[PDB]
């Protein structure tokens, strides 16, 4: 038994809701939010800029930090750091961006580092400004991720696409 709310169960561990992520991750305070990552950790905008915001920007220092010591995320990759006032930690994870020409089948290999932690808050990897299809991107999420896993979807109109669509 977990504090997740309000959730539509589309598999054993997969689940979904209409939710700001960034009030969903204050009200719960999960072990481990996933944010919407780019290689550089530079969170400006989309869920990335929405949760950095939100840590009054402890976060993008937190990662000018890591970036510094370690370089670039890959795409498909992933890395562990603080979840500030949000979480105990943030798993930041690079799903392709669409926008930059970026292969969607390394989105599978996005969702695979979900499989590291029993249980995590998350938005669907390459949505929104990353450019793919929502819909593609939570097939992919159910037929790759076996952890418990809760899908924050912050735009009600593509919530109610995604159940209705879901096979
Ligand atoms: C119309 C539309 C907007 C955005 C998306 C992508 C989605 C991640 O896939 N973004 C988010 N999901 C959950 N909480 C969030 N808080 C801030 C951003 C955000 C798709 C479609
Ligand atoms: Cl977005």
């Amino acid at each position: 038994v977990n504090s997740f709310s309000g959730y539509l169960k589309l598999t054993d561990n997969v689940y979904i809701k209409n939710a700001d992520i960034v009030e969903e991750a204050k009200k719960v305070k999960p072990t481990v939010v996933v944010n919407a990552a780019n290689v550089y950790l530079k969170h400006g905008g989309g869920v990335a800029g929405a949760l950095n915001k939100a840590t009054n920007n402890a976060m993008q220092v937190e990662s000018d930090d890591y970036i510094a010591t370690n370089g670039p995320l890959k795409v498909g990759g992933s890395c562990v750091l603080s979840g500030h006032n949000l979480a105990k930690h943030c798993l930041h994870v690079v799903g392709p961006n669409v926008n930059k020409g970026e292969d969607i089948q390394l989105l599978k290999s996005a969702y695979e580092n979900f499989n590291q932690h029993e249980v995590l808050l998350a938005p669907l990897l390459s949505a929104g400004i990353f450019g793919a299809d929502p819909i593609h991107s939570l097939r992919v999420c159910v037929d790759t991720v076996r952890t418990n896993v809760y899908l924050a979807v912050f735009d009600k109109n593509l919530y109610d696409k995604l159940v209705s669509s879901f096979l």
